[PDB]
């Protein structure tokens, strides 16, 4: 099978052929599509070819596919497997792994840069102290005063799915959001279930608009722990405009280092349930999503107000507006401050780059085209020109779901 | 089978029941997903079912289902494809068929205006002189000195398919393009391949940067001709802005009547082939699409370079400001000299309320999400936090082919 792709504003077609190295699901068939459905222990059996096919990818890649190396390998593996019911990976296979994920992740605008992402193996962990510890050294290293790193620390692998290691907050670094009694919303409304939680756990909460969260930490399988991040650790930016000297009033300020907490790694059939990684921000994740979500921070209308636009009708496009200056206004600042940012239309383009280096050099590139299109100005990026084939590898990151459904509490 | 979409902005979850009546392939697999790929005769025996299975929903909307005239005119109709080897659809057949095509087409952001759609019936036509008349018809109707209305008008089905009735033209109203010896292009890079094709066939091309394409029509599978709309009949927008006072000297209009003209309508089985329709523009397919693409008429490094912002960097993000100035002056335009436009912002709240309706009515709404979410401001419409549902049903609206590939001189 040969499959082929167009960019609709070049004319440039690709032909994809990794798409047979695919094996699992991705939620449609032939009779229906769930492009922009957001959410579309194992046995021995299943391990060994999982084990198999991941080390004659590893192999594969190093050149020495069929090797004596590699046949003692499948043999240790799986004499590891029959005999303990699973396996430990080398470093080295465990960092191709990390950065094959990331590689594979199709919903990531910033895989040009793959194939730098610093590993931290933190699988000699085993208390929630130890996962704080490994958690702060990663967020300082990853943060290197503005000039952001990309890292990833992995944890112990799930061993009966009883003893498992979670980073309970979905970033590493995220606002408290408060429900107040008349139903409005003090800080990040995303937050405000975990804000409880954190709050039942003992965090004596500020209740101001930015407070940042403590960690909530388990470590096989416990009941999870509450650390407070270093406050010299949590580099933030506070939001100014060029223009708009009004602009800093508005209090706003957000954090440098985005980092996901929440995500399960697998590498080989083996599974990563805590594997905090991060890389930088592209600015509209903050201006568009963070700032201006009718559910999020929800600050159009106070701009609008400033800015003294016409906000009687939506055709004035005071929306759109305000929407631009910021994020302007959020590059500005991390610009200014000399914390790693990019822009919407540079990540697209460094993206389609990428992307045509894997079909030639890989035989294609998943891609979730409803994800990497950014949320404003979506037809004057490159992206959303290109036609794009999603489809699961694996090494993968997948989402979990939220700890504290499924968490059994042992007091 | 019964499958669920959620809303996250506003933690509205609905099920969906209707794809199971979901028929023709989408393009995805198990293990690969299309959603972003654009492009992802019938004989007796294969006719019948699908005659039948419209039949049966045409019955059932009028609340008739197993009555006797249900069961008459499934007789009827059997009789005349076994006979015949096709058949013709009744003037409430027809007219329910076409809405339908529209409520089930899963692009569409305007279909909750599905059901008031002027259905204009013109399989009595036989020349391409007759599909002249019908569009100019057309058009006036569909206009209305600028306060549109919505219409479709159906020329005769495809028969052996030796036969077809062809509109060649992609949209009744758009500009010609020509390639210029200088190496650029002027007027509509898009039209550039037709407007040759209408020369070749003997069009004195004017050599503007606005030029509206004649028509070339194709009736009873004849070799096709040419037609100029009456200049009268089109409608066009000189573009403004209500703050920049040179916005007027780029010299920039567009057309009032967006009207679609190269899809295939099918109806229980039967294949218009030439089904023009038209409704009213939204003002992004004109501000943000076919002024600002790169491919189009490009013109984001003109205007930034008149509102002097600063074009020496992307993260000042120039682009985008003149993006919402331009999109500003199309909507500004179009109301001021009262011609029908709706906003993104109007459009996609609408269509969250329509979906919510056929949810709640009908059990469902086929919407591809690529094309519903508007091409700037994505996430500050509500159709971005939508999940939806992407499925094939029928009476539909398919693309076809430019036919100077199919036909044969
Ligand atoms: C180097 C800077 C990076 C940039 C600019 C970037 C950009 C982005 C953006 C804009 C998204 C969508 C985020 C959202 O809408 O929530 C995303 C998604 C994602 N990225 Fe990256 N990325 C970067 C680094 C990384 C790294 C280091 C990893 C892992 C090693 C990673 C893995 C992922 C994954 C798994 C998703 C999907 C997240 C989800 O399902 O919630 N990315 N990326
Ligand atoms: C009443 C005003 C209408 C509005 C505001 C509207 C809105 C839109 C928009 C914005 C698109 C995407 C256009 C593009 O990006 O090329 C579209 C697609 C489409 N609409 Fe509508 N629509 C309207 C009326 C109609 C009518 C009257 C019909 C048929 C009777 C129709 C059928 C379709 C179809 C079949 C598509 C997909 C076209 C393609 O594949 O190129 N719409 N609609
Ligand atoms: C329901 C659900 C499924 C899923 N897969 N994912 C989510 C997280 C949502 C996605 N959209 C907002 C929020 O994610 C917010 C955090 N996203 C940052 C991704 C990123 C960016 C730069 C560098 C990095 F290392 C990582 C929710
Ligand atoms: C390759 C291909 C496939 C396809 N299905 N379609 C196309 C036409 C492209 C899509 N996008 C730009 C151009 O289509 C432009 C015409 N679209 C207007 C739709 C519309 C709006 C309001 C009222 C109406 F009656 C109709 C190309
Ligand atoms: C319903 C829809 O799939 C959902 O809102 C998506 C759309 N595209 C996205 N794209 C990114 N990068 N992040 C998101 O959270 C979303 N949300
Ligand atoms: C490749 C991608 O599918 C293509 O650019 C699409 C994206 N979404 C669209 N959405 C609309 N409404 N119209 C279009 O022409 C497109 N083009
Ligand atoms: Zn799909």
């Amino acid at each position: 099978r040969f499959l082929k792709v167009k960019n609709w504003e070049t004319d440039v077609v690709l032909t994809d052929t990794l798409h047979l190295k695919s094996t699992l699901e991705t939620g449609c068939t032939e009779h229906i599509c769930m492009g922009s459905i957001m959410l579309p222990v194992r046995t021995k059996d299943q391990l060994f070819p999982l084990a198999k096919e991941f080390l004659d990818q590893y192999y594969s890649s190093i050149k020495r596919f069929g090797s004596k190396a590699h046949m003692d390998r499948l043999e240790e593996v799986n004499k590891e497997i029959e005999s303990t019911s699973t396996y430990q990976l080398k470093d080295t296979e465990l960092i191709y792994g990390a950065k094959h994920a990331w590689r594979n992740a199709s919903r990531c605008v910033g895989r040009i840069q793959w194939s730098k992402l610093q590993v931290f193996d933190a699988r000699d962990c085993t208390t929630a102290h130890g996962m704080f510890n490994y958690i702060c050294n990663h967020v300082k290293y990853a943060t290197n005063k503005g000039n952001l790193r990309s890292a990833i620390t992995i944890f112990p692998q799930r061993t009966d799915g009883k003893h498992d290691f979670r980073v309970w907050n979905s970033q590493l670094i995220r606002y408290a959001g408060y429900k107040q009694p008349d139903g409005s919303t003090l800080g990040d409304p995303a937050n405000v279930q975990f804000t409880e939680i954190c709050i039942q756990q003992g965090w004596k909460a500020p209740r101001g608009r930015f407070d940042v969260l403590p960690l909530l930490l388990q470590a096989n399988g416990n009941d999870p722990e509450l650390f407070q991040i270093p406050p010299e650790l949590v580099l933030e930016v506070p939001i100014r405009h060029p223009k708009f000297d009004w602009f800093k009033d508005l209090g706003l300020k957000w954090y440098g280092l985005p980092a996901v907490s929440n995500m399960l790694l697998e590498i080989g059939g083996l599974e990563f349930s805590a594997c905090p990684f991060s890389g930088w921000y592209m600015g509209t994740e903050i201006g568009v999503r963070d700032y201006c979500d009718n559910s999020r921070y929800n600050i159009l209308e106070e701009v609008a107000k400033k800015m003294d636009l016409d906000m009687r009708k939506t055709s004035s496009l005071w929306k759109d507006q305000a929407l631009v200056e910021i994020n302007i206004a959020v590059l500005y600042s991390f610009q200014s401050d000399k914390v790693t940012i990019v822009d919407h239309h540079s990540a697209t383009e460094s993206f389609i780059k990428h992307m045509e280096n894997e079909y030639r050099c890989r035989g294609g590139c998943p891609a979730d085209w409803v994800w990497i299109v950014p949320p404003m100005s979506g037809s004057i990026t490159p992206v959303f020109h290109q036609e794009m084939l999603n489809y699961r590898l694996t090494p993968s990151f997948e989402y979990q779901p939220d700890p504290w459904n499924t968490h059994v509490w042992k007091g």
